[PDB]
């Protein structure tokens, strides 16, 4: 098995279809993460995860650097052998987490420095770290910017991103074991601006990583800004390298995305959804505690293969969800997931049988009915 | 396969292990029931506690009455339907939990009416709620008497029991579907006094039933006293029919009451002590939110035969409890019930075998070393 191996199979417009073979498995993309923040994808076995088709999972730098921390990992076997996930495991590098999360912040051109306990983020803190949890795609350490900024602010914050994606690179190469084993991928940032998506760009390109990301957005921008800003964004990044839209998303958003050519997603949606009540359908999402539910005996959706749209009725979740039932979040969960991975999957047959257009068309008029 | 045949294999003592016939399966005795109040055991799907060995689970006729409501999982199909588990389910009357949980409660001749809304439970009631349920043991509606009691208090308050056992008896017998299909078990009552226990057992043995439960116990008296008690009343009850008693309990209350002649336990000691933290192991339970446990990589328990102990570190389920993760009290739970599957699996083959006694012996030294 390669370290890292990009093939694009087949391909409509901007959209692409293939596979990323790493290690520890192969990634057919386009490929959406389950995120599993604390070293759990939350209320489902590993087992499961991959039962609904999961490839690859999210876990963050951020967070198991404070719990249960980066060496104790380590000292444990890893994050794969810890929380029992075998196959790839991408991180984020901790850049977007810090700003959200932490209380108090004090931002260099070292690193950031944060409140939980005092700790520090730089790129070569982070590259270290990922490194420690044994993750397979590493994440460049970046800033990612508030939205709206200033043009010469989301330069400002660009460049120096851009130069943290130049030590994430060296430290990362530094160390002989990960630079054999992962992969290390940029992110683009530049916020709403074209030029300055441009220079980050080449900035990135320049370097040379094994895959590129946007980052910047799902901060607040809308579909429509997003949709514009990938636009002319996506184009920029090197074509036969995977591109990575981060924090995205809905189903839509996914679906328009990649359209505008990204094969990589992770969002905690249909996890924090599923936990909350909100249930994927093909017919839009709906809310499983409402009492039109109560007695209703199809399962939460009428065509999904999961397990749990094979054997539970609506009535049943709707119950233990009003209930307070974990095994409410964990039916919830697995089907959000399942639903989501089978999305990916329609998408990336209609990509290879040149008929994805029509896909997209004939998924929004459904789901938006 | 026959509505209810009990089969005796062999005994040792008072203790005795055997099956339990029945339509939708076949349950291995002693026998430990998960309880699943809610329509589920918590954090389980019934495929895993399939996994685990159970044979049979408890539901509530209190707790189902009000939420989702009888008629309505009746409508639905049925309990075993709704919840996805098709073997067989003992559901308690209601007696115990209209007590235990109301806000407001009047007691009559009739029965008890209370407040969750206002709702009434009476013999009669009880059976009907039961068989909408579609419950393969039905149990008497009782009164559980409070601990402790005045002989004379007592004393009515069994009286009203058994004339309350007998009215249930003729409910039962009323449907012919559910005496068809179902089987019917009577409580016997008398707090701590053996003559008061012996009237009870003679009423019950005179309407006839297919299993009694010991009532009564597990409210408050303690280990020693509870087993006084059983010294002298299960060999009151019929020896060729199943003895249940109700509500126990800890690993060395379920030998010691083996030991003593019962069959038939349930208890939420390893589904809520689980998700608190909680494990079982053969060396005495252990809290695994304690520090000691955040580096240590064995399993819950060194000889555990389930899936959680076969894949999970102790390290990394103390970072799920702490983290109050979902999957932390999945994996707990699921190696709780497994536990108690494995010491009941292990009393049934001791008893087997005749070396109960010296299996009871054994236990005991390491479990409280
Ligand atoms: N390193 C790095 N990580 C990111 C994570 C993100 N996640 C998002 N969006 C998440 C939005 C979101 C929040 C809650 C529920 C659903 C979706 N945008 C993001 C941007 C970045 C970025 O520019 N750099
Ligand atoms: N119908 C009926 N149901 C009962 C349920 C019981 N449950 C118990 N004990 C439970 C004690 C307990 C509580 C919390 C955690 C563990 C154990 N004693 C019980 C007695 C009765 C009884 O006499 N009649
Ligand atoms: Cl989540
Ligand atoms: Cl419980
Ligand atoms: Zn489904
Ligand atoms: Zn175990």
């Amino acid at each position: 098995r390669p370290r890292f191996s990009f093939s694009i199979a087949a391909r409509e417009g901007k959209a692409r279809t293939g596979t990323i073979e790493m290690k520890r498995g192969v990634i057919r993309t386009p490929a959406f993460m389950p995120v599993g923040t604390a070293a759990t994808v939350k209320a489902l076995k590993p087992e499961t995860v991959r039962a609904t088709g999961a490839d690859i999972i999210l876990g963050n730098t951020y967070h198991l650097m404070l719990r249960p921390g980066a060496e104790r990992i380590a000292k444990l076997g890893g994050l794969h052998s810890f929380m029992g996930w075998d196959r790839p495991i991408l991180t984020d590098s901790g850049g977007y987490q810090v700003m959200s999360l932490s209380s108090l912040t004090k931002q260099s051109e070292e690193g950031v420095t944060f409140k939980s306990s005092r700790h520090m983020l730089s790129p070569e803190r982070s590259i270290e770290i990922q490194h420690l949890l044994g993750s397979d795609i590493v994440m460049a350490f970046d800033e990612c910017t508030p939205y709206p900024a200033t043009p010469s602010r989301a330069a400002s914050s660009m460049e120096r991103s851009m130069r943290w994606a130049k030590r994430s690179r060296d430290a990362f190469d530094s160390r002989k074991e990960q630079a054999e084993n992962a992969a290390l991928f940029g992110i683009q940032q530049g916020s709403v601006f074209e030029n300055l998506r441009q220079q980050s760009a080449d900035a990135l390109a320049e370097i040379g990583f094994d895959g590129y990301a946007v980052g910047g957005l799902a901060v607040g921008e809308g579909q429509d800004e997003m949709f514009r800003v990938l636009d002319f964004s996506v184009p920029m990044l090197p074509d036969d390298k995977p591109h990575y839209l981060m924090g995205v998303g809905k189903p839509d958003d996914i679906v328009g995305a990649v359209e505008r050519g990204i094969d990589m997603f992770d969002c905690v949606l249909p996890t924090r959804s599923g936990r909350n009540g909100q249930a994927f359908t093909w017919d839009g999402p709906i809310n499983i505690r409402n009492a039109r539910f109560s007695e209703d005996l199809k399962p939460l959706d009428s065509e999904c293969h999961c397990a749990v749209c094979q054997k539970w009725s609506r009535a049943y979740i709707h119950h233990l969800i009003r209930a307070g039932e974990i095994l409410g979040a964990m039916l919830m969960t697995e089907h959000n997931i399942a639903f989501y991975q089978q999305l990916m999957q329609k998408i990336r047959d209609s990509i290879s049988e040149g008929r994805f257009s029509q896909f997209a068309q004939d998924f929004r008029a459904r789901y938006f009915a």
